């Protein structure tokens, strides 16, 4: 329940949030000094996006919008 | 890696987003009819709350917002 800092890297190509199924943020703390945001794909892939940048913000707002419809 | 659904209940009263250290958002499908959001709160405690909620949208935006900073 307890794990150190998640991701590697972070995928940097923009995407539709229909590939998303899953969406974990994780708030930076004693365990990682990073916010870190792991998206799982719809083929259950997972990969690790980057909170600051303007289309991830954008991606994670339109896959919310959806998954509450 | 593959769960059936997670939440038995929703909590009802709404709280300050400060109180969310992580958010998970499960998109319904062939594993639970219902879209899932699971929060861990600052303690560890772990929550359900409904998607389809005004102020659960509020609140998660507001995470969001913050953890992004």
């Amino acid at each position: 329940k307890e794990l150190r800092c998640q991701c590697i890297k972070t995928y940097s190509k923009p995407f539709h949030p229909k590939f998303i199924k899953e969406l974990r943020v994780i708030e930076s703390g004693p365990h990682c000094a990073n916010t870190e945001i792991i998206v799982k794909l719809s083929d259950g892939r997972e990969l690790c996006l980057d909170p600051k940048e303007n289309w991830v913000q954008r991606v994670v707002e339109k896959f919310l919008k959806r998954a509450e419809n």
